[PDB]
């Protein structure tokens, strides 16, 4: 059984880019629902697997994918954001961005374009293609995890679900992205790239 | 080139079930963006078709589907809601609900379950299966139109996109559905069933 | 661990509608591969679930769905076909077809149209919608099981995968369907409807 | 209105890797059906677009995608195969394979794995990611074109549809791939890379 990961920072840490209400509602309601439904799906699905009902497993596949992907995506998202984060990434990760996207601003605009291009709910991901050994930009609809679906190891995540920004930015998602670029925890992305690149 | 259909009722007509801010933002921003992107996609796609580029047409298919389905779905949605609407449908449509779902409350709970079951963005639809000649409950993700995709002629539509209810009901979609059941324009659904059943 | 179900009839029973080579290759190779890959996916996926890796489970979901659906679909398919089968279904199932499709020939042409309409690999299904309590015609791509995906309890199945008919009928699938209508085991479909309707 | 492209080589040119029957049936039946259905879909869809029926366009989208993608994919496939082709690619394309996949044999095994991994019908593609400027391996189900869907400009294509190999290799697709590696027209792939890389 999974558990809800506590935020490393208080709800009002992301002022004013993300107001306290959005963080509070997001974490305490949407991620909590994801983890609770994940636990329910896990217990039902495990008893189905023990019974040996393939039809039941295939029926439960969408719910398990949705809840587990939501949990994983939001767990990555919370770590990816810091009150102290933002600005310009440093170290080998910056060089990787330079050699894969030409410049950091080009990476910013490409990730912003990918995030806005998500029709409906979804996620915009910066991930390390380990087999090819280079950074990539992806967009995954709904709560589809990056590593589970595409195989790319996730480094940076942007939640373009409407619950992430509607209470503050209404329909202008580009403003939400421009703001969230100020709270990215580039140190955590550096740790993820170090652990992934290795 | 398509145009944005004006609301038959003012923005504050749906008080208090749907506050004025949600109706105003929805109609003036989301549907306007859908119709504008639909016009852009139509002109680009028509010049591509005249040129005879199948690859360009297949590339433009997702954008055309998204924008056109959004326009159609919201155009149906605005007519489906009335300040005077709500309560209990009358006439042959009520008998059709009785003979297809057992009772009107059973239809209400089935449509509510279908609408809540939409993972992410989507739409919950009551539609007349014309070939089989009976009412059906469907759920279509994102802005997929009912008639275009499933072939069911749409009668009643519920927008479970987060922009439809987040500013008022936050994460509890069931409360949004319970409220929207008070503003359903059953007379327009009766007209749609008469024109469809015929 | 699952096992390959033996055919109730020998390979050459379906002469001349389905030649012995197609039945032999189908059962001994395609279904055997499905069940073997299903066993492998089950063991890998069960150890992943015991470990508690949601990402691994979501990664293994497509393979499990493909193999398990192939196994279930072919297990239903083998029972649905009999050397003695064919002709005109008798009993309450015939009345159900009459009241849901108008006539048996209308059901035949509707199921044939659904089977031919499958773009690529897939399956054409006659299934009892238990909640609505009436027969329905569905088409499921690749090896997607009917009950697992759509919830319809499967009664009759038609494999429109190219391995089912290419060695004999080449590209004309309609001839394959017209032939397979002579070997349908309507008694087994009657048993399935009795067990389902109940 | 599109037309069926004639084969640059006679039907029996690919002996013994691809027998004359497979080439004859493939080109004269499957691709002919694709182009005919593409013409029908184009005329219906163009009159729908002129009428201004978005629902009709969205309904016709799947058929247009299927037929047009089939036509494009098979038109690329016929050029990609030559009686004189096979062996080891020469020139800058070989260096591109070396720098993107490590060695030519690694590219061969990766493309073979991608082609076999296609569950059901599909296509395995070697394509130049123009934005990132490097070669990539992709798999597209059914008749989905590479450039239309993923944006990768197609260079080499492998038809893993069962009509491509079932009459000769039955269920062992790996043998079909090992054989088709002897008839790849690397000169045409070099031309495609030159025109794409530019
Ligand atoms: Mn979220
Ligand atoms: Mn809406
Ligand atoms: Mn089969
Ligand atoms: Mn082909």
């Amino acid at each position: 059984k999974h558990s809800l990961p506590d935020l490393p920072y208080d709800y009002g840490a992301l002022e004013p880019h993300i107001n306290a209400q959005i963080m509070q509602l997001h974490h305490s309601k949407h991620h909590a629902a994801y983890v609770n439904n994940l636990n329910v799906t896990e217990e039902k699905y495990q008893e189905a697997l023990a019974k040996g009902d393939v039809t039941a497993q295939i029926a439960l596949q969408p719910a398990l994918k949705f809840n587990g992907g939501g949990h994983i995506n939001h767990s990555i998202f919370w770590t990816n954001l810091s009150p102290n984060g933002g600005g310009e990434p440093k170290g080998e990760l910056l060089e990787a961005i330079k050699r894969d996207f030409g410049s950091f601003d080009k990476f910013k605009e490409k990730l912003t374009a990918a995030s806005v291009g998500v029709q409906g709910s979804g996620w915009g991901w910066l991930g390390f293609n380990k087999e090819r050994g280079h950074l990539q930009i992806a967009a995954c609809p709904n709560q589809d995890p990056l590593q589970g679906t595409t195989g790319l190891i996730p480094l940076l995540g942007i939640d373009v679900w409407e619950h992430a920004y509607y209470l503050q930015y209404k329909n202008v998602r580009p403003d939400y992205l421009k703001a969230i670029w100020n709270v990215i925890n580039w140190e955590n992305v550096t740790e993820r790239y170090m652990a992934c690149k290795k």
